[PDB]
């Protein structure tokens, strides 16, 4: 088609809410002691012979890969190359994790196997992350202006003002967080954000910090389409987003803010 970027089938409600997408998917491992400036970790990658845009996710504190590993692998199967990250300690903090996601993209652009690389389009990058982690892809995000999309989930960072940034960013809370709650870290965090970006605020309903840590097919739906729509610039994916998931008795959310149009 027009757009060199799209992959996949069109996209319907179903497709999206599925445990596992259209793509089959392989992994690359990667030693901690191969890993320069990160803690090791898994990299999904699709096995047919496209190019794809490359996700990095970071965990949070004291949260191993384990904890964001399914969220790596359902992406993946959307078509992306997806590296699920642990951090150098468990106890790593925000900025350092900036740092770590950073040293994470390099290495499947550098480092990884020629199998992966060759299926990386180095120039289509995103970076997402749980809690800590999330403000890791937040602090990143400021810094990396090419990066492509930033998914913060159920972030914090000690900063809550992110106005430099200027990657399309899809904030995702969870109403019961006790930890980060979003009253004062995810909310302030995306009210922070310019008007001018594509942006989008997702809170789950009767969710806590850890409800991204197990199969959420909400969370997997709207990151999927966050990272269709602005990794590969996927229009197809634009009608999922805006004017996005609804609230109430037959909804999906909390609630949902957006500067839609997309």
């Amino acid at each position: 088609g027009m757009n060199p970027y799209e992959r996949g089938p069109n996209p319907t409600d179903a497709l999206l809410e599925a445990r596992s997408g259209p793509f089959s998917v392989s992994e690359e491992n990667v030693s901690r002691l191969s890993a320069s400036g990160f803690g090791g970790g898994t990299i999904y990658y699709p096995r047919e012979n496209n190019t794809y845009g490359a996700v990095a996710i970071s965990p949070g504190y004291t949260g191993t890969e384990a904890s964001i590993a399914w969220l790596g692998e359902r992406i993946a199967s959307h078509g992306f190359v997806v590296i699920t990250i642990d951090t150098i300690t468990t106890l790593d903090q925000p900025d350092s994790r900036a740092e770590q996601l950073n040293a994470a993209l390099n290495h499947m652009i550098n480092r990884a196997s020629s199998t992966v690389r060759s299926r990386i389009d180095s120039s289509r990058l995103a970076v997402m992350g749980h809690a800590m982690g999330g403000g890791g892809s937040l602090r990143l995000a400021s810094q990396r202006p090419d990066l492509k999309a930033a998914i913060p989930l159920t972030p914090w960072h000690l900063n809550k003002n992110w106005s430099s940034v200027t990657v399309p960013t899809l904030i995702i809370g969870a109403d019961l967080d006790t930890i980060a709650p979003v009253a004062t870290s995810a909310k302030p965090i995306y009210n922070s954000l310019p008007s001018s970006i594509s942006k989008a605020y997702l809170e789950l309903d009767g969710a806590t910090h850890f409800a991204p840590n197990i199969p959420n097919k909400i969370i997997g739906k709207y990151s999927v389409a966050w990272l269709k729509r602005f990794v590969d610039n996927d229009t197809r994916y634009t009608q999922f987003l805006c004017p996005g998931p609804r609230d109430g008795l037959f909804g999906e959310v909390e609630e949902y803010r957006s500067t839609c149009p997309f």
